[PDB]
C-alpha cells in the first residue's frame, strides 16, 4: 500500500507466532523490538540512538511478517521505547519513500 | 523522487541560507538538526529516542527546502548525531511510504 505520515506509521507484525504493533522507521538501520521471548540462539549486542546506547539481544535469521509481507533477518530485542522496523527489513518487503 | 532504503535516506536540505544533509525519517515525530545558531526566540524542549533524552531548542515557523520542496514548521536544534527530517515536515512535501 501507500502510507501517509499524518499519524505514526504503525503496522501489525507477526513474530514467533505472536502479533505486535511496530513502527515503520526509515531512520533506523536495524529492527529493534521490546523485550520478548524469542526462540533460538542469541548474542549480546549494543545499538545506539539519539539518547545514547542500549544493550540488546541479537537474533539472526528470524521470520517476521509485516502487513502480510514476509521478511527473514536480524532482529534486536531490548529496552527500546517502541517496536521499530528498520531498513534491514524494510528493504526485504520492497519499501520505498516517494514524494 | 523515489528513494530506496538500501542506504540511509540522506538528502540535501536548505535552511537559514545553509545547505545541509539530512535523513528522511518516518520514525521521527519532529525534525531535529545539529547545533546551529538560528536567529529568533526559542523554547527549551526535551526529545526522546533509543537511549534516552536530549535537550534541544525549539524554533517555530522555520522554512526548510527539501529536494526542491518547501516546508514550514517547527525545527528543533541540539546535540543530535544526525540531521533528521521528521513527519511534521515530510507530510508537507507529500511524502509517503510505499510497498
Ligand atoms: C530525532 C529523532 C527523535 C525525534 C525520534 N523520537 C520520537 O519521535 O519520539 C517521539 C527518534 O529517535 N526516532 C527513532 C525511532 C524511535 C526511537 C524511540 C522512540 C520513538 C521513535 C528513529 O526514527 C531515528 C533514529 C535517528 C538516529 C540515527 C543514527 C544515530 C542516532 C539517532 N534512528 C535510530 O534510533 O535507529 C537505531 C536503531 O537502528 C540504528 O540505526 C541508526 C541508529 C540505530
Amino acid at each position: 500500500p501507500q502510507i501517509t505520515l499524518w499519524k505514526r506509521p504503525l503496522v501489525t507484525i507477526k513474530i514467533g507466532g505472536q502479533l505486535k504493533e511496530a513502527l515503520l522507521d526509515t531512520g533506523a538501520d536495524d529492527t529493534v523490538l521490546e523485550e520478548m521471548n524469542l526462540p533460538g540462539r542469541w548474542k549480546p549486542k549494543m545499538i545506539g540512538g539519539i539518547g545514547g546506547f542500549i544493550k540488546v539481544r541479537q537474533y539472526d535469521q528470524i521470520l517476521i511478517e509485516i502487513c502480510g509481507h514476509k521478511a527473514i533477518g536480524t532482529v534486536l530485542v531490548g529496552p527500546t521505547p517502541v517496536n521499530i522496523i528498520g531498513r534491514n527489513l524494510l528493504t526485504q518487503i520492497g519499501c520505498t519513500l516517494n514524494f
